[PDB]
């Protein structure tokens, strides 16, 4: 869910079943990358795994180097940096 | 947690979050005395923006409950049911 405010953009997921462990965010150029994954082998009879991939451009003006994720206790994935202006 | 199992005296069944699913990309497959699930959901904008989410999950199915006679189910809140009747 991309959101672009005046002062700020935003990225946000909802990664409710994913621990702060089992998540990866980077930058690379002008793309926003994150990944997740988690698996639930739950004995002999049952296993689990999910999994999740994402990629959002970047607006041309926010710089990528004041890009910061962050995991609040709703279980939400926020990735935001401010637009110059 | 984004399943649990759960044995009652009358049935058998496996509760999943699957929110993020629509009932089109979720399946659901007996075999022999397991159960198989899968869904996989992707959304694209080209160029600039890109999500793909995907579950994979097996159960074993207990010895008093008829493979034949289980039945799935989806709820409003994005929850996804197997259930069998016990013998």
């Amino acid at each position: 869910e991309m959101r672009l405010e005046k002062d700020r953009f935003s990225v946000n997921l909802d990664v409710k079943h994913f621990s702060p462990e089992e998540l990866k965010v980077k930058v690379l150029g002008d793309v926003i990358e994150v990944h997740g994954k988690h698996e639930e082998r739950q004995d002999e009879h049952g296993f689990i795994s999910r999994e999740f991939h994402g990629k959002y451009r970047i607006p041309a003006d926010v710089d990528p180097l004041t890009i910061t994720s962050s995991m609040s206790s709703d279980g939400v994935l926020t990735v935001n940096g401010p637009r110059k202006q």
